């Protein structure tokens, strides 16, 4: 019944419009496949195509927003892009049709409305672009009756080994299409719907926008040679429509180009499914779909006060669907430093100087391939997996599909080397690639990154201890699949854990350092003289200068965590030797944090170094790494230190803003300094840790309970209408949001842990 489920998920979760780096196109869970992508542009002009035409998503002045208005992975979804450089606004409606052996068959509606400001009798070049890798699979465009192009539908007939046999069809849509009434007409057709189909080795199907300007170019030649020129041209939209020769290749050229609306159709097919999918097939589909989102959405994110408003419903429509919508597939190779250098054991003072010659050797080579599927921060800047991310993606995620979640967590545990090391930071393959500078693509065997994704296990293991639909709980709803998938991670988990205390060890024993335990103590490997990016919170200010002798308190509470959760399953499993294990080092912790960590003094938290006279300096910056024992659920609800801490976190003078909690206190020397990163700013996914440990404190017999549910309700409050307001204004969920303004600053489409928001409203955790 386990190996049984699983099918079932494979099977549901095989087909999606998995490239969340392009605005809209789909691949399957399979590494080397067919993916397809849109393309469009207006055309005013004989040079203008090559600089409005859109496919990689990006963010400037010409583009208004973007998303996805609803989205279930196993259903499909409606997304709208609003183009002001194109004058258009449109619709991509994707949906997925159950059926055959192969993944079932899905299908894709593409509408552009014209905006007020657009021409009325604009003329828009769209494309759909197909490729497809792999050495024995064949995809065919069945030729035309018409002697230019087609009037009609576009038919593609496919196979391969992992799709079985598939037809693709691009419809022949609505719209007005322009006639040319020039004497190029006679030899390229007055205007109709073209296809090319050409090859190019399977490794560089993925540059669509060059391989697509090449044909362009061959085409503009071809007018030039043939005695086309300036004495008389003929119009633009017919210069740059595609001489049509379909037939039989790996890339595959479909081109419309319309005056005014427009709308037309995708019709993937699997051979192996019932009869093939129709447009009456797609409309009702879609309807479903939204019925069915509609139905989960009000069961699964119940806004309470004061959130119940309709406009508070939208917006946490709009940030799920945004969040759960980036999920992507991503197949390849990365780039790893292999060497394992000694000068990265950073051992020395001054071990930056050390490391960064390592690293101009150069030694790092490409690897793998490697295959993840998971959402990410940032569709037009950073479209990929980044470790401790997902901790926080997959919060809301696992309330709406735990199964999804649980795919996810798989597939990055999946990524884990022999030694337990998982790369923050997921670059796979050339595509990938693209996007990444190469000085910033080479990930590190020594750097690690908060372990959120315990996090997500937890929530699992609560559920667990107390057919879309049914598929999406059914890890939950038979305890024997549950147990079985944590049978399998628990090995991966634990070998995690020992990574952590193998590689990001801190030094006791070598100084004056007296504390309950000689084994505990933490210190990120990573750290520049400005930087520590492995804790995740960039330039958040820690001991000058960096030195072996530091210790984090960030870190060793994210063991904390690891040893609670190990602690959970490892009972769930029974590995009594294991869990007594835990049990020895969670006690050892709680102690050393106290002894290591605590400031008496300043009344919370703090970083450690060692002195110019070699003793243990605790190394004090009110802020967000002040508070991890608490963030991280680690404290007991009657100790004074949470006490104190609830104080700091409650006084306005160092960390409490009206807009949310500041990353950093506004007292700190350091605030607000350099590029302020993390250095004042609000950040939801901490601020939204606070709102939960606020409130377990709330709901307890306990002496904070009381200040306690102040805080959490002002907390929660100042979180959703910061993002809220900034959402309503701008259309865009931020990074981060100033403390002072309340203004979302630096990325937007950070969807991304901003979208936790939706969990925040919906409360009772
Ligand atoms: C115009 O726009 C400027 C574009 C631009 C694009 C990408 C980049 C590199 C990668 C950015 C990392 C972001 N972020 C940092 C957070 O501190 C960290 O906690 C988190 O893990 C990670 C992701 O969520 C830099 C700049």
């Amino acid at each position: 019944l386990h190996s049984e489920i699983g099918r079932l998920n494979n099977q549901s979760l095989l087909w999606g419009p998995y490239r969340p780096n392009i605005y809209f196109g789909t691949r399957p869970r399979i590494g080397k496949s067919l993916m397809t992508g849109l393309m469009w542009g207006k055309i005013e002009s004989y040079t203008d195509f090559q600089h409005t035409v859109r496919y990689t998503c990006e963010q400037n002045e010409g583009m208004k927003g973007y998303g996805w208005d609803e989205y279930d992975p196993r259903r499909g979804g409606i997304q709208s892009i609003h183009d002001i450089q194109n004058g258009l606004d449109i619709t991509t409606s994707f949906v997925k049709i159950p059926g055959g052996a192969h993944g079932g068959s899905w299908a894709a509606r593409i509408k552009g409305t014209l905006n007020d400001d657009a021409p009325k009798d604009q003329k828009t070049i769209v494309v759909f672009y197909v490729s497809q890798e792999g050495e024995n699979s064949e995809l065919e465009a069945v030729p035309s009756e018409n002697e230019f192009g087609y009037e009609g539908d576009v038919i593609l007939k496919g196979r391969s080994e992992a799709l079985g046999n598939y037809k693709l069809v691009v419809t022949k849509g609505k719209g007005v299409i322009p006639q040319s009434d020039h004497d190029l007409s006679r030899l390229r057709g007055p205007g109709q719907t073209v296809v090319q189909s050409l090859t190019y080795p399977d490794e560089v199907l993925w540059q669509a926008k060059p391989i697509l300007f090449q044909q362009l170019k061959a085409g503009i030649d071809w007018l030039v040679e043939n005695k086309y020129d300036v004495a008389d041209p003929p119009p633009p939209w017919q210069v740059y429509l595609l001489a049509n020769k379909p037939g039989s290749g790996n890339v595959h050229i479909v081109q419309k180009v319309f005056e005014g609306d427009f709308e037309f159709d995708i019709l993937f097919s699997s051979e192996s499914a019932g009869k093939e999918v129709t447009s009456k097939d797609l409309e009702r589909e879609v309807k479903q779909a939204t019925e069915v989102f509609g139905e989960r959405f009000a069961r699964v994110f119940d806004l309470k006060a004061p959130f119940q408003g309709d406009n508070y419903k939208k917006f946490g429509k709009s940030m799920f669907s945004n969040l759960i919508g980036g999920i992507g597939y991503f197949y390849g190779h990365s780039l790893v430093d292999r060497s394992y250098a000694p000068e990265y054991d950073e051992e020395n003072e001054g071990f930056w100087e050390d490391a960064a010659e390592a690293r101009a050797r150069h030694q790092e080579a490409l690897e793998g391939p490697y295959e993840l599927f998971t959402s990410i921060p940032s569709r037009p800047f950073f479209p990929r997996g980044f470790l401790w991310d997902e901790g926080f993606h997959l919060l809301p995620i696992a309330d709406w599909d735990i199964d999804l979640a649980l795919e996810i967590i798989k597939s990055w545990y999946n990524l884990m080397d022999e030694d337990g090391w998982i790369a923050r930071e997921q670059i796979l393959g050339a595509e990938a690639r693209s996007k990444v500078p190469k000085e910033f693509q080479t990930q590190y065997p020594h750097y690690a990154n908060p372990p959120t994704l315990f996090l997500v296990l937890d929530n699992f293991v609560e559920r667990l201890r107390k057919l879309d639909e049914t598929l999406s709980t059914a890890s939950v709803d038979n305890p024997e699949v549950g147990l079985e998938y944590l049978r399998r991670l628990y090995p991966l988990l634990r070998r995690q854990f020992d990574w952590f205390r193998k590689t990001q060890a801190g030094d006791i024993k070598s100084y004056d350092r007296e504390a309950y335990s000689t084994k505990e103590a933490y210190r990120w490997r990573g750290r520049t003289v400005s930087h520590c990016l492995t804790s995740g919170l960039d330039d958040y200010p820690r001991p000058q200068p960096p030195h072996p002798g530091e210790l984090h308190v960030d870190l060793m509470s994210w063991v904390g965590v690891m040893v609670k959760s190990l602690i959970s399953i490892g009972s769930l499993l029974g590995a009594t030797e294991d869990v007594e294990f835990y049990t020895k080092v969670l006690d050892a912790i709680e102690h050393n944090l106290d002894d290591l960590h605590w400031s008496e003094k300043e009344g919370c938290y703090c970083d450690a170094t060692i002195d110019e006279f070699e003793e243990h300096k605790l190394v004090c910056h009110k802020g967000y790494i002040s508070l991890f024992p608490f963030l991280t659920g680690l404290l007991k609800p009657d100790s004074p230190k949470l006490g104190k801490l609830l104080a700091l976190i409650g006084d306005e003078s160092e960390l409490w803003s009206p807009y949310g909690l500041r990353s950093l206190s506004k007292k700190d020397e350091f605030y607000g300094t350099a590029e302020n990163y993390w250095r004042s700013p609000v950040w939801i996914n901490i601020n939204y840790l606070a709102i939960v440990q606020l409130y377990n404190i709330a709901t307890q017999d306990g002496p904070y309970k009381e200040t306690a549910r102040d805080l959490y309700t002002r907390l929660r409050k100042n979180i959703v209408e910061t993002v809220y307001r900034n959402w309503e204004e701008t259309g865009f969920a931020w990074e981060q949001y100033n403390p002072e303004t309340g203004k979302g600053q630096r990325t937007q489409h950070f969807t991304g842990w901003t979208s936790l928001v939706v969990k925040i409203m919906s409360g009772h955790h």
